[PDB]
C-alpha cells in the first residue's frame, strides 16, 4: 500500500480523509473548497496540498478546461515544495504533473519533471522508462536510446524498455535488431507493453526484412483488440462498416462516378500526361519510407474534401468532372490524385489510415506486364480504362517491374455505408 501522510499529517490526518471522502464522494465543487481551506489553515500539509491539485484536476476533466488543468499542475508542482515530504506522495504529484503537462503538449516541461523525479529516485526505473517516453516526445531519440540502455542494463528483461529500445533501433534503420526486443518486451507482458504500435513496427520490420512470422504477430494484435483482423490494420476507424478488400462498382453504389472515369479515361490521362511532359514538378515524391526501391511520384487535386486550385488549374476538365460527385470531391479522408511509377520499383505492403473511404484506381497507362498489386490474398493488375476498388484498410503491396511508366488514377469516396450525417461529422485526419 502507499504511505502518503507525513508525520504531520498523520497528526491532521483527521480533517484530510474529511476532505477525500467529500472528493472521493465525487462532490467535486464540495472538495476543492474543503481542501482549500485546509491549505489556508495548515500551509505546510504536503497531503492537503495533494488533495488541492487532486480536486482541481478534476474540475479540469469535468469542465474540459486547459486553464484550470494549468492551475492543477502547478499545485502538484508546490506538494513538491513543502519539507518533509513522504516519497510515495512526492513520486505521485510529479508524475500527475509530468502526465497533464504532456496532455497540454508541454513536452519539454514534462521531460524537465521526469528529469526531476529521476534526480530524486535513482533507483525506480519505472520512473526512467517514463524519462525516456519524454525524451521520446521531444525527438531526442539518442537520449531515450541512452536511458534505456541504462535500464537494460540493471534490469535486462523489462519489457518496457525492451519494446521502445526496439522502436528506437527501428527508427535508425537498425530494423533487424529492433525485431528480438520487440518480441522479448511483448512477450514479457509487461505493463506498456501491450500497445498497438509495438505490433504494428514489429510486423513492419518483420515484413521488411522478409519474415513470414509478421502475419502471425499482426493476428495476435488482432486477438488483442489492436487491429481489425490479420489483414484489416487501419488506426481510425468506424464500427459497422462492410470489411472486404476489394470491390465491384456494384456494391459501392457509385456506378456513375465509375462510368463517367471510364468513359472519359482518355481525357483524364491525356491531361496528367500533359502535366508530366510540361509541369513535372508538380509531380511530388512519394514518402520513401513505403518505397523499397523505385521512382514513384503523385500529382494532387483533392486532398481531404480542398480542391487544390492550382492544380486543378493543370487538369481543368478532370477537376471539372469530378464536381460532379461529392461522394469523392468531399471525401474528407480521402484523395483525388494522379500516380505514376516507374519500373524497378516495389512498395512495401501497407495499410491506409483509415476504413471510412474506398479507393478507385483507373488505369491510364498499364504496361503489357510486370504492374501488380496485392490487396489482402487477392492480387490483381490494372486495364487502361478500367477501375479496381479496394478497401486500403486491408493490407496492400504494389510491385512495378515493367519497362515503361505506368500511371493511374486514385479516386477515393467515402464508405458506402456511412451515413450523411456520419460523413458530415468525420473529423478529416
Amino acid at each position: 500500500k502507499p504511505k502518503l501522510l507525513n508525520k504531520f499529517d498523520k497528526t491532521i490526518k483527521a480533517e484530510l480523509d474529511a476532505a477525500e471522502k467529500l472528493r472521493k464522494r465525487g462532490k467535486i465543487e464540495e472538495a476543492v473548497n474543503a481542501f482549500k481551506e485546509l491549505v489556508r489553515k495548515y500551509p505546510q500539509s504536503p497531503r492537503a496540498r495533494y488533495g488541492k491539485a487532486q480536486c482541481e484536476d478534476d474540475l479540469a476533466e469535468k469542465r474540459r478546461s486547459n486553464e484550470v488543468l494549468r492551475g492543477a499542475i502547478e499545485t502538484y508542482q508546490e506538494v513538491a515544495s513543502l519539507p518533509d515530504v513522504p516519497a510515495d506522495l512526492l513520486k505521485l504529484s510529479l508524475k500527475r504533473r509530468s502526465d497533464r503537462q504532456q496532455f497540454l503538449g508541454h513536452m519539454r516541461g514534462s521531460l524537465l519533471t521526469l528529469q526531476r523525479l529521476v534526480q530524486l529516485f535513482p533507483n525506480d526505473t519505472s520512473l526512467k522508462n517514463d524519462l525516456g517516453v519524454g525524451y521520446l516526445l521531444i525527438g531526442d531519440n539518442d537520449n531515450a536510446k541512452k536511458v534505456y540502455e541504462e535500464v537494460l542494463s540493471v534490469t535486462p528483461n523489462d519489457g518496457f524498455a525492451k519494446v521502445h529500445y526496439g522502436f528506437i533501433l527501428k527508427a535508425q534503420n537498425k530494423i533487424a535488431e529492433s525485431i528480438p526486443y520487440l518480441k522479448e518486451g511483448i512477450e514479457s507482458g509487461d505493463p506498456g507493453t501491450d500497445d498497438g504500435r509495438f505490433y504494428f513496427h514489429l510486423g513492419d520490420a518483420m515484413q521488411r526484412v522478409g519474415n513470414k512470422e509478421a502475419y502471425k504477430w499482426y493476428e495476435l494484435g488482432h486477438k488483442r483488440g489492436h487491429f481489425a483482423s490479420v489483414w484489416q490494420r487501419s488506426l481510425y476507424n468506424v464500427n459497422g462498416l462492410k470489411a472486404q478488400p476489394w470491390w465491384t462498382p456494384k456494391e459501392t453504389g457509385y456506378t456513375e462516378l465509375v462510368k463517367s472515369l471510364e468513359r472519359n479515361w482518355k481525357l483524364i490521362r491525356d491531361e496528367g500526361l500533359a502535366v508530366m511532359d510540361k509541369a513535372k514538378g508538380l509531380f511530388l515524391p512519394e514518402d520513401e519510407n513505403l518505397r523499397e526501391k523505385g521512382d514513384w511520384s503523385q500529382f494532387t487535386l483533392w486532398q481531404q474534401g480542398r480542391r487544390n486550385e492550382n492544380a486543378c488549374k493543370g487538369a481543368p476538365k478532370t477537376c471539372t468532372l469530378l464536381e460532379k460527385f461529392p461522394e469523392t470531391t468531399g471525401c474528407r479522408r480521402g484523395q483525388i490524385k494522379y500516380s505514376i511509377m516507374h519500373p524497378g520499383t516495389h512498395v512495401w505492403p501497407a495499410t491506409g489510415p483509415t476504413n471510412c473511404r474506398l479507393r478507385m484506381h483507373l488505369g491510364l497507362v498499364i504496361p503489357k506486364e510486370g504492374c501488380k498489386i496485392r490487396c489482402a490474398n487477392e492480387t490483381k493488375t490494372w486495364e487502361e480504362g478500367k477501375v479496381l476498388i479496394f478497401d486500403d484498410s486491408f493490407e496492400h503491396e504494389v510491385w512495378q517491374d515493367a519497362s515503361s511508366f505506368r500511371l493511374i488514377f486514385i479516386v477515393d469516396v467515402w464508405h458506402p455505408e456511412l451515413t450523411p450525417q456520419q460523413r458530415r461529422s468525420l473529423p478529416a485526419i
